[PDB]
């Protein structure tokens, strides 16, 4: 099934080109079908909490969470921010990107393998193509790896995302169900943000 | 009356300790009461913005709320890493500390000079002494510099919450503190280079 699809990651990563880093505990991979200008997945290798629901993991499995923040805060970190250099702009200083990057997991993934998302804020992306996908990130469906544990949200269901009014994510307009008209105001929003903050 | 006390920073900065940035427009002041490790205040010099209310300045005034948010993130922002090294511990990088620093309005302020506060996390401070205090910094009543004006307003009474954890302590300030404490031991543990 196409919810097995991030398996062959952690399996032979290896093999796989948009695998930009891994060892035998994590794989971080650059999403195929990105979101934001940036969009990797940071994905654990061991079969025995791949499966586990990210609320699961949040709940339950906190030496799993501590590591995967070690890792995006510790190894990683400098080459998530020359990968978001390279997605945005090289002017970028890591102090401009790190207000700009969130971290987090889903609360109904499609894909059965735990993937944490690491991405930007923009949500400017041609792979961005409906508000669905929109609202999984920036709705608290989107659970931010240092969300405290007594506000998790319910598990959720990707396919029941819906909002009658779309609304942009930095100044709170509104769309209402024009998502190409959201689409070229988020497009406006980075252009701005990008203005005011290289070096 | 002493709630106009935080004006002589912007009449004259050169003349007291705790400023550590001015220019023509804005002073960067330490709280003299942190209610964090870290805890400055960064005030508009302009006569006609000062006494604006934060919550009309993030509507109607955006020009100022950019120009600050250019401060903080530009211009200021080793000044303001550089203290939080000095105040938490010289062994924290900038990465690790701005996933740490909060930057916001009171929604009702409690001096009338108008300022922005820029703080670590932790509210671990012998000046943090009771429940609004806390509560004033870590509810909507903090509004944070890149809040959505759309989301703006025009409480205090319940129960203590571990901004971090979530953990509630009632009414039980001094539990809180204590918790407050073990939080930061732990930040601090995971975060130094
Ligand atoms: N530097 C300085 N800070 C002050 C003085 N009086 C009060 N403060 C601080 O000013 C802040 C005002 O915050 P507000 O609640 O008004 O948004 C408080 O955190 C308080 O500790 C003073 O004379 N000098
Ligand atoms: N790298 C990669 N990403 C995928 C694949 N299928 C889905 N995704 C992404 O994985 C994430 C799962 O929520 C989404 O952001 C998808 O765009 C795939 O085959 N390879
Ligand atoms: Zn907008
Ligand atoms: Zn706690």
């Amino acid at each position: 099934s196409f919810r097995d699809n991030l398996k062959v990651y952690i399996e032979s990563p290896e093999s796989y080109k948009n695998v930009i880093y891994y060892d035998d505990d994590v794989v971080l991979v650059r999403d195929m079908f990105p979101k934001s200008k940036m969009h990797l997945l940071l994905m654990t290798r061991d079969p025995h909490l791949t499966h586990v629901h990210p609320l699961e993991i949040m709940m339950k499995h906190r030496s799993l969470v501590e590591k995967l923040v070690s890792y995006v805060q510790g190894d990683l970190s400098g080459l998530i921010f020359d990968e978001a250099r390279n997605c945005l702009s090289q002017q970028l200083t890591n102090e401009a990107l790190c207000n700009y990057i969130k971290v987090g997991f889903h609360a109904g993934p499609s894909m059965n393998n735990l993937h944490l998302h690491i991405m930007t804020l923009d949500h400017v992306s041609p792979s961005l193509k409906n508000s669905a996908h929109y609202i999984s990130f920036t709705s608290p469906f989107f659970v931010k790896i240092d969300t405290p544990t007594s506000n998790l949200p319910t598990r959720g269901t990707l396919t029941s995302l819906f909002q009658e009014d779309l609304k942009c994510w930095r100044c709170g307009e509104t769309f209402g169900r024009h998502f190409t008209k959201l689409k070229a105001h988020l497009q406006e929003e980075y252009d701005d943000w990008l203005d005011k903050s290289v070096s």
